């Protein structure tokens, strides 16, 4: 990975980890619509996004570089913003990891 790609991973890295468990477990895995219920989620969401698909491109090197990545977590919120309510739980759990994710990004290396 480049060095910039490096500080990509280690947020991924922070976002799967115990520490932010309690907010980040919704993120973990693709929405399964039909599981849930959510028979209307594919067509409000044209572009699913989750933690363990952005892990997947990371470790396959698809990222060429930190924009490309910051844009599939980004995508991940704003799916999440669009879909839900805004004064539902799961958004409430997106801003805080949004949170994690937007301060540790602006930390990238030059
Ligand atoms: C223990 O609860 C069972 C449970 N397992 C899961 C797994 N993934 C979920 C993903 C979402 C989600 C996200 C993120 N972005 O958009 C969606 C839609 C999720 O959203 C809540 C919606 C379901 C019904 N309308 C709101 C829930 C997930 C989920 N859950 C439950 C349902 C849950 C509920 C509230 C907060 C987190 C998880």
């Amino acid at each position: 990975l480049s060095e910039q790609l490096k500080h990509c991973n280690g947020i991924l890295k922070e976002l799967l980890s115990k520490k932010h468990a309690a907010y980040a477990w919704p993120f973990y895995k693709p929405v399964d619509a039909s599981a849930l219920g959510l028979h209307d989620y594919h067509d409000i969401i044209k572009h699913p996004m989750d933690l363990s698909t952005v892990k997947r491109k990371m470790e396959n090197r698809d990222y060429r570089d930190a924009q490309e990545f910051a844009a599939d977590v980004r995508l991940m919120f704003s799916n999440c913003y669009k879909y839900n309510p805004p004064d539902h739980d799961v958004v409430a759990m997106a801003r805080k990891l949004q949170d994690v994710f937007e301060f540790r990004y602006a930390k990238m290396p030059d």
